[PDB]
């Protein structure tokens, strides 16, 4: 039936109606610090998100996302390794079961609590749907969650989580500020890669940043207890939606840092 990451079509099941999960960038990977290359060439990251406009979030069966108005440059990505502007479109977590698991890029083979996800689309496409068909076509700016303090900016989106338990429910979910998520440091590894889950296209730049950002053990349990089911149907908690690491294969991934 449809992919999830459960026993039996979970991510070693993918393949078979994906062919593409045994591509040449395949995402995640595992970042090994010692191999990474310094890049003193690679442009600090533009994070310009003070005029965004979230919209709505909803829960697709396989996470949360959020949705952002991407007519326009409102909440946009430039600089870094990119050329051209990236306009956010949505944002969601992947995360675990249990606090030592839940990120899908490892460092060093360091699974964190859980991993977020900014999707950004190459504007010169014109549109998503364009966008996917190109090499250049997403950035997603990826930052790591470990178990601590409290981080009050994901409080908004923790509280509103009972709204949308099920697949197919979403929630009005307006002048929400991404800036809120970000670490204080942009630092940042990046390698070309692809989507995380079906379809898997190899048409993302990856930009994971080095510097995770703290949430409280109640705020990672609140993602606990979504479900990946639709209302009326068996409850099957969403944890564990993640894809374990893929081989790097002929890929360099670079840091912005010595
Ligand atoms: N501007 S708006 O009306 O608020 C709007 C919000 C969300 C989406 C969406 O989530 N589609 C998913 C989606 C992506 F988020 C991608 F990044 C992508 F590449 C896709 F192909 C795709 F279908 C589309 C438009
Ligand atoms: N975890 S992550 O790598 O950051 C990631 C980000 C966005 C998407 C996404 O937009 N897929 C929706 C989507 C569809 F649902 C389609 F049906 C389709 F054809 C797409 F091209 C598409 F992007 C998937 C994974
Ligand atoms: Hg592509
Ligand atoms: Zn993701």
């Amino acid at each position: 039936h449809h992919w999830g990451y459960g026993k039996h079509n979970g991510p070693e099941h993918w393949h078979k109606d994906f062919p593409i999960a045994k591509g040449e960038r395949q995402s995640p990977v595992d970042i090994d610090t010692h191999t990474a290359k310094y890049d003193p060439s690679l442009k600090p990251l533009s994070v310009s998100y003070d005029q965004a406009t979230s919209l709505r979030i909803l829960n697709n069966g396989h996470a949360f996302n959020v949705e952002f108005d991407d007519s326009q440059d409102k909440a946009v990505l430039k600089g870094g390794p990119l050329d051209g502007t990236y306009r956010l479109i949505q944002f969601h977590f992947h995360w675990g079961s249990l606090d030592g698991q839940g990120s899908e890029h490892t460092v060093d083979k360091k699974k964190y609590a859980a991993e977020l996800h900014l999707v950004h689309w190459n504007t010169k496409y014109g549109d998503v749907g364009k966008a996917v068909q190109q090499p250049d076509g997403l950035a997603v700016l990826g930052i790591f969650l470990k178990v601590g303090s409290a981080k009050p900016g994901l409080q908004k989106v923790v509280d509103v989580l009972d709204s949308i338990k099920t697949k197919g429910k979403s929630a009005d979910f307006t002048n929400f500020d991404p800036r809120g998520l970000l670490p204080e440091s942009l630092d940042y590894w990046t390698y070309p890669g692809s989507l995380t889950t079906p379809p898997l296209l190899e048409c993302v730049t990856w930009i994971v940043l080095k510097e995770p950002i703290s949430v409280s053990s109640e705020q990672v349990l609140k993602f606990r207890k979504l479900n990946f089911n639709g209302e009326g149907e068996p409850e099957e908690l969403m944890v564990d939606n993640w894809r374990p690491a893929q081989p790097l294969k002929n890929r360099q991934i670079k840091a912005s840092f010595k």
